[PDB]
């Protein structure tokens, strides 16, 4: 059912993805340690993902979502980052892929910054680093990340330091309160509410 088409780097579409990939960046609590240690990534590839039978999945369910929403789907683009990639670009998200320990419910997370995404490509809290070379900064292997066309509707706004949504919303909001720049973290719990729209191949890159 999947096709992935290559986007040129000449293509605005490339251009706008690789963007949000780059400027979302920013430093982790952990001193790299999950991640790796970079401010910025080597873009090798970005391909549209392409799968009729899961895009209609994920629009049928943002309409229900509006109509519960004062005709509001409150579609973002988001990260996430996962070891499973291949699985979700053919057979779509589902509770194989939620966080069971989230600090917001066993769910689908979600990441405005592309570095928080980067945090979870190996597994969680890193995982062994890269297959490769067991080395979670790894600035030689390939990684992949997902940016991906998530359903918030209604979102349950949680400030901070497979289940359900809490009664009345269709996802919650993680908002980081005490580190300023750090961006939002969003959670789902129906795979039908994110649909991954772009995978993007890349190297997190050694600073000068
Ligand atoms: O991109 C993410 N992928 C994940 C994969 C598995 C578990 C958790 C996360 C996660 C948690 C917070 C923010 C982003 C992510
Ligand atoms: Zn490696």
């Amino acid at each position: 059912g999947t096709i992935l088409i290559d986007l040129s780097p000449d293509d605005k579409e490339f251009q706008s993805v690789e963007e949000e990939m780059q400027s979302t960046v920013r430093e982790h609590r952990d001193g790299g340690h999950a991640g790796g240690i970079f401010n910025r990534y080597n873009i090798l590839k970005i391909q549209k993902v392409c799968n009729k039978k899961l895009w209609e999945r994920y629009t049928h369910r943002r309409k229900e979502v509006s109509e519960e929403n004062h005709n509001h789907a409150n579609e973002r683009m988001l990260f996430h980052g996962s070891p499973f990639v291949n699985a979700i670009i053919h057979k779509g998200f589902d509770e194989r892929h939620a966080y069971i320990g989230g600090m917001f419910g066993a769910g689908i997370y979600f990441a405005e910054n592309s570095s928080k995404s980067n945090q979870y490509v190996y597994g969680i809290g890193g995982g062994t680093g890269c297959p490769v070379h067991k080395d979670r900064s790894c600035y030689i292997c390939h990684r992949q990340l997902l940016f991906c066309r998530v359903t918030l509707g209604k979102s349950f706004l949680q400030f901070s330091a497979m289940a359900h949504s809490p009664p009345g919303h269709h996802s919650v909001t993680g908002r980081p309160s005490v580190n300023g720049l750090a961006l939002a973290e969003y959670v789902i719990y129906r795979g039908e509410q994110a649909y991954p729209e772009y995978l993007i191949t890349y190297q997190i890159m050694r600073p000068e």
